[PDB]
């Protein structure tokens, strides 16, 4: 199966989880916690208090979030969620696995949704290394 690091508003907890849950948009199986191996600015921003992984890898701090096993249905629905490539593109990046010899394999590729063109002074806003819509910022994700 494809991979996709999730580290947004589709997590666990997070407001728009469901959608990968709804099997009309085919399945999602959650692999492994993950920890980014390079870091990106992922800033909330925009009236809607969006997350976005800004496509700046060397900078910013390393993220959070889940690996999920995703089918090609799913895929292509998550594509469309994100408004790709409009919006946000799918890029690849690797993730390190958050659990002997020889030893357990510790990254794993993944696509993720990240932007590359964006307001520049996006890119000074407050970095974060894992997003919570009802985290201590107080910018709730705002879809209305």
């Amino acid at each position: 199966m494809a991979l996709v690091f999730v580290y947004g508003t589709l997590k666990r907890g997070q407001p728009n989880h469901r959608v990968l849950r709804d099997g009309a948009h085919g399945s999602a199986a959650f692999r492994a916690r993950g920890r980014t191996l390079e870091p990106y600015p992922l800033v909330i921003a925009g009236e809607h208090n969006i997350p976005w992984l800004l496509h700046l890898p060397g900078s910013g701090r390393l993220v959070e979030g889940e690996v999920y096993a995703v089918d090609e249905r799913m895929l292509r629905f998550l594509d469309d969620f994100e408004s790709c490539p409009a919006l946000y593109q799918r890029t690849v990046l690797r993730v390190q696995l958050l659990e002997e010899e020889p030893p357990a394999p510790t990254a794993v590729q993944c696509f993720v949704y990240s932007r590359a063109t964006f307001p520049p002074e996006w890119a000074q806003l407050p970095h974060h290394d894992s997003y919570d819509s009802e985290g201590p910022h107080g910018l709730r994700y705002n879809p209305r």
